[PDB]
Formats: C-alpha cells, sequence, structure tokens
C-alpha cells in the first residue's frame, strides 16, 4: 500500500499518460486544469497570476490543445483568453486525467495539433444499494483554503452523484518578499443521475455550474467573474452484436460568462490607458455531439463515428464620459454577437493486433469547419469590412503508427507519422488588430495551420527500473503567430516552422524503502519563414526525485532544474505573450511527506521552494505598469509556501 506526493508523472502506455488527479502533488496546485499539468514531462504553463494559467505542450500554445471535458470542449470568451479551457476545471473533481502527446489520435475532436487531454469521471458501479463519499481539504501558506466533496448513492439500477469544491487564497508573495497580485477564489457544484437498467446498458444525466475571480498581475483588467455552467447527456450500450461491441453517443451544453474590470479587484492606474473604470461582459455558448460505435472481430478493432458542434460568442462594454462620474454598467447595455463556428466531422480508428508483439494502428478524420463574424463595426467605433462574411474549409486529418514488444525484456517500441490540419480558433480571426500584409483583416486571409510530424519513442516496465522515454520531430505549415508593433498592437500571420524535441524519465527502487526518479523535456523550434527562432518555448526542464517509504509513511524530495532559454523571438508569440528578453536558468528544492492514520483517513504536507528563490519563468507574462513593474519585468513565481492536506474516503 504505502502513500505517498506527487512529483511527476511517468508515461505508461505509447505516447500516453495517465493519473489520477485526486491524489496530492508536490508543488501544489492553484486547483486549476494547467496546474495539474505541470507534473507531466513537456507541459509548462504561462503564469498570468495566482491561478488561471495558459497550458504549452511542447511549446505548443491554445487550441493546438485539446481539452475535454467529460468528453465535451468547454471554451471561456476573453479575447485576450484570460479565461482559458482549463481555468473552468477543478481536477480534485474528476476521477481520472489522461493526456495522448502529438496528432496520435482522431476520436476526440478536430485539429490536436499538439495533444489531446482528457478530464473524465467513471459512472458508478453499485449493486447493493448504497453510498460512497470521499473529500478533502487543504490549508496553505498564503490564506490558502480547499474543501473538495465528492459523493454519490444508487443501487444496482441508478446512481446519483454530487460533486464540488471551494477554493481561494490571498495574495502570494515571492523570493524578494514581494506581495504580487494574484488574489483568487473559485468554487463549482455539479450533479449526475445515471441509469442503468441492466449491466449492457446505462443512460447519465449532467449538470453543474461555478464561478470564480481573480487578480491578474500581468494584465490590464482583473476577472471578477467566470460563470461556467454545462448540460450534458450520454448513452452508452454494450454487446449489440457480436461483432459490434459499444455504442457511445453524448451531447453537451457550456456556457461561460465572464466579467472584467478595472476597479473591481485593483483600482484604475491614473497614468494608464484606462483611467477610467472599465468593465467589459462576454459569453460563449458551445454545443456538441458524439456518436460512435466501436467494432471488434478476428484479430481487429475499428471505432468510427462522426461529431459535431457550434459556439457563438457574444461581448458588452461600460461605458463612463467626460463631464459627469456616471459610469454606466455593461449589464445595461444590450449583448452584441461577433463569430459562430461549426464544425462537422467523421473519423475512424483501426488497430490490428498483428501477432503477440505488434500493432498497428491506423486512423483517418474528415472535417468541416466554417465560421460567420458578426462583427457590424469595430472598436470610439469603425466599420468591420467583414461583417456577416462567412468562412468554411475542410481538413482531413489521420495518422499510422507502429509499435514493438522486444523479443526478451519488457521493451516496446514505436514510431507514428501524423498529419494534422485544424481551423483557426475565436482568438486567430478575432482578437488581432491587424491581419497579414495587404489583408483587409485577420479574419479574410488566415490559413488553417497544417502540421506533418513524427513521434518515436519507447517503454521499459522492469522491476527495480521503469523508464520510457519520446520524441518528436515535425514542420508546420501556415503557422499562426502573432507579432507586436507600438497604444500597442498585434498581428496575426501564417509562417512556416519546423519543430522538435522530446521527453524522457525513469523510476528506480534502489531498496525496498528507498525510490528515486527523474525526467527531462526539451522543445526546440524555428520559424522557417524569417529564419528566426520560434517565439515562446520552454527552456530544457530537468527534475530529480528521492523517496522513502516504511508501512504507512512517506518522506519526499524534489529538485527541479531549469536552463536558460536564448533562442527567442522579439516581440512575437501568441495572442496573450510576447518574448523579449532570455531566461535565466534555475533551481527550486522542496520536500513532502504523507501519512495514512486509517483506511479512511490519510494526511500529507509539503514545503514548496525551500530555499525562497526568486524568479521568473520564461513564459509567464509581463507585469502590469500600474501595479509596480518595471517595463517588461515578468510576473514572478512563489517563494517559500507551506501547505498540509486531508483526505477522507468511506
Ligand atoms: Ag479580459
Ligand atoms: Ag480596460
Amino acid at each position: 500500500l504505502a502513500p505517498s506526493v506527487v512529483t511527476g508523472v511517468a508515461q505508461s502506455s505509447p505516447l500516453t499518460i495517465v493519473t489520477n488527479p485526486k491524489e496530492p502533488r508536490q508543488p501544489v496546485p492553484a486547483s486549476d486544469g494547467a496546474d495539474y499539468l505541470k507534473t507531466i514531462p513537456g507541459f509548462a504553463v504561462i503564469r498570468n497570476g495566482g491561478s488561471n494559467g495558459d497550458p504549452v505542450l511542447r511549446g505548443m500554445f491554445g487550441s493546438r490543445l485539446n481539452i475535454l471535458t467529460n468528453g465535451g470542449m468547454m471554451l471561456g470568451a476573453c479575447p485576450n483568453r484570460m479565461d482559458a479551457p482549463t481555468s473552468y476545471i477543478s481536477p480534485e473533481t474528476y476521477d481520472k486525467l489522461t493526456v495522448i502527446k502529438g496528432p496520435q489520435t482522431v476520436l476526440w475532436g478536430p485539429g490536436a495539433s499538439a495533444g489531446t487531454i482528457l478530464f473524465e469521471r467513471e459512472p458508478e458501479r453499485f449493486g447493493e444499494l448504497g453510498s460512497r463519499v470521499n473529500a478533502s481539504l487543504l490549508a496553505g501558506s498564503n490564506g490558502r483554503f480547499d474543501k473538495v466533496l465528492d459523493a454519490a448513492a444508487g443501487n444496482r439500477l441508478g446512481y446519483l452523484r454530487f460533486t464540488g469544491n471551494h477554493a481561494q487564497s490571498d495574495d502570494y508573495e515571492d523570493g524578494a518578499g514581494n506581495t504580487v497580485p494574484s488574489r483568487w477564489k473559485k468554487w463549482n457544484g455539479d450533479v449526475a443521475v445515471g441509469w442503468t437498467p441492466d449491466e449492457d446498458t446505462l443512460i447519465e444525466l449532467t449538470a453543474g455550474k461555478g464561478d470564480g475571480e481573480a487578480r491578474y498581475a500581468g494584465r490590464g483588467m482583473d476577472g471578477s467573474q467566470f460563470k461556467r455552467e454545462s448540460l450534458g447527456l450520454r448513452f452508452v450500450k454494450s454487446n449489440v452484436s457480436d461483432v459490434l461491441e459499444k455504442v457511445e453517443a453524448q451531447v453537451y451544453y457550456n456556457y461561460a460568462d465572464a466579467i472584467m474590470d478595472n476597479f473591481r479587484l485593483r483600482t484604475p492606474d491614473p497614468s494608464s490607458m484606462m483611467p477610467m473604470p472599465m468593465a467589459s461582459q462576454v459569453d460563449r455558448r458551445t454545443l456538441g455531439g458524439r456518436l460512435a460505435a466501436t467494432w471488434r472481430w478476428d484479430d481487429f478493432k475499428l471505432v468510427t463515428g462522426v461529431d459535431a458542434m457550434r459556439n457563438e460568442h457574444r461581448a458588452r462594454g461600460s461605458k463612463y464620459d467626460m463631464m459627469t462620474d456616471y459610469y454606466t454598467d455593461a449589464d445595461q447595455f444590450p449583448w452584441s454577437k461577433d463569430a459562430v463556428f461549426h464544425n462537422y466531422g467523421a473519423f475512424g480508428e483501426l488497430t490490428w493486433f498483428a501477432a503477440e508483439r505488434d500493432r498497428l494502428i491506423g486512423g483517418l478524420r474528415l472535417d468541416r469547419a466554417s465560421v460567420k463574424d458578426y462583427r457590424q463595426t469595430l472598436k470610439h467605433a469603425m466599420a468591420n469590412p467583414t461583417a456577416n462574411d462567412t468562412r468554411a474549409d475542410t481538413l482531413p486529418s489521420g495518422f499510422v503508427r507502429y509499435e514493438h514488444d522486444l523479443a526478451d525484456s519488457p521493451t516496446t517500441l514505436y514510431a507514428g507519422l501524423g498529419h494534422a490540419e485544424r481551423f483557426p480558433d475565436y482568438w486567430e480571426l478575432f482578437s488581432p488588430k491587424r491581419g497579414p500584409n495587404g489583408s483587409v483583416n485577420a479574419f479574410d486571409k488566415i490559413k488553417p495551420e497544417k502540421t506533418t510530424q513524427l513521434d518515436f519513442g519507447l517503454q521499459y516496465n522492469g522491476d527495480k527500473l521503469q523508464a520510457w522515454a519520446s520524441g518528436y520531430v515535425g514542420v508546420v505549415q501556415d503557422f499562426i503567430l502573432f507579432s507586436y508593433r507600438e497604444g500597442s498592437s498585434t498581428q496575426a500571420t501564417n509562417v512556416d516552422a519546423r519543430i522538435m524535441g522530446g521527453e524522457l524519465g525513469a523510476s528506480y527502487q534502489l531498496t525496498g524503502n528507498w525510490k528515486t526518479d527523474a525526467s527531462l523535456a526539451y522543445a526546440w523550434g524555428k520559424n522557417s519563414s524569417d529564419d528566426r527562432a520560434l517565439p515562446q518555448i520552454p527552456p530544457l526542464e530537468a527534475r530529480f526525485g528521492l523517496t522513502y517509504e516504511e508501512g504507512d509513511w512517506s518522506a519526499g524530495s524534489l529538485w527541479r532544474v531549469v536552463a536558460p532559454q536564448n533562442r527567442i523571438a522579439r516581440d512575437q508569440g501568441n495572442v496573450v505573450g510576447k518574448d523579449f528578453d532570455k531566461s535565466a536558468g534555475f533551481g527550486v528544492f522542496s520536500l513532502n511527506g504523507a501519512y495514512r492514520v486509517t483506511r479512511n483517513v490519510k494526511l500529507s504536507a509539503g514545503v514548496d521552494n525551500l530555499f525562497d528563490k526568486d524568479y521568473t519563468e520564461h513564459l509567464n507574462k509581463a507585469g502590469d505598469a500600474g501595479f509596480g513593474f518595471s517595463a517588461n519585468e515578468t510576473v514572478p513565481e512563489p517563494g517559500r509556501t507551506f501547505w498540509t492536506k486531508v483526505d477522507f474516503s468511506f
């Protein structure tokens, strides 16, 4: 048995990682999706403040990543991406996290250039009439407090389950004793009812909200409200035919409604572009489906389905004026629509179990995408040449992967070619203020980026030693890249890019009591078009861990070691961030213990950043002038932080 703290997650299958978000993690997460991914090699995070980060996988940011909650997409609605998809996910509420690296599946939606990420809950198994609870409390160094409850009752015909959480922390501060603006607070509550006529069938209905706020150190506005809210329906039938093994059907709805201002969690900077009190409200309405059979016969297994998704965006803003200090809030004016996306697709994956030690797997996807611009005007107002204009395109995507187990050792090998085309997301067509040269606006001329990438690596699942390693090389056509000029404007452009990199990790049981493990993660990119390096690539990262287990208790030690990043393109990046200066390298150290008091109650505790290191991570965003930041100094990471946690389960 013997508990412990999660310092890093290894690659289990080829290209794939799974982990239980419900165990405690050593640099302890700001109960946000991004942070729960820091503990997986190859993920870096852009820091905005105390929480609500924007995750980066293998140097690839944003819509290059598929973040699926229970099966559905959940898109936020800041034009500057304050609410990333992950911003709405308290992972402790979910039951199983899973990541598939590269363009090596087509089951879970379109344009997964960089990888898919699947937050899930297993449906209850009951039988007798009964119940189960499990909960956790966390108390941490900066006013940090976290309640999480998950419970369910049911019998062998149906179940009911509620899950929720409440989390907050005050403004943390760093290694120089600077309070950094970074307060946050989050809660979520979701219910699920499920019907199991017999063990062959299952229908489940689900619903919930959350809210949250967050001061944003590197931004002119803060987030007063991130109202999330979701409906969901899913059907599952097993063993219909003898060649037909299961059929999955799924509908989902996800509403986001965010308010941002410069007066509800700060005051307006008098020397700023917004000395006025401003607020702006935005929302995103997302609707979607998925329907998919999985056939198994002879030596094969084929899953085939379709999916569609519509999503719509609206915004509205406040108004403060000349002679009087009368401020009309953005709830007084009507919503304005600016953008609708639809997407239908069809997909199939065939895997052949050749022999005992060989797996060949192919998959293809055909997607139709389309987008209508509803901005009659542009922000005090200009005319939008693209009003009510539509675009569309058809994007095929697919892959192949060969996997081979070895003669006389517990080794697998695998190589994969993947093609993935991908339509521009809301922030590629609307958030840029300029398009490519000679274009009217980014909406009209921004091409779908198409990446082609090779993936290889290996598993070693021995006894004392467990190692893994995966690499990649690829080229990206029409990569979409923001470029910055001095207000301060952006320009989106298509450019061509080479990318390579990889990650590896090992884990060695020394004695029955002493375990250790390490991990390295590298990424590297090039703008083949201007002959520059690609911007916003995380530098080389290395994590070392020692661990001692002895009956019911566990002691832990962790070194994170980060190289400098010297390949940077200045005044270029994505929608949220640009590059400017080269990263300094650093090292942070941490300890942890955990102790199992009884079956039902375990305790954990950790110090993060023992030696109170002043540092910032390269991708972190530039702090706000009015908040006491110099020109281009980036948001710093926390200093010494203590935390302790208790998990119950009955
Ligand atoms: Ag915003
Ligand atoms: Ag503003």
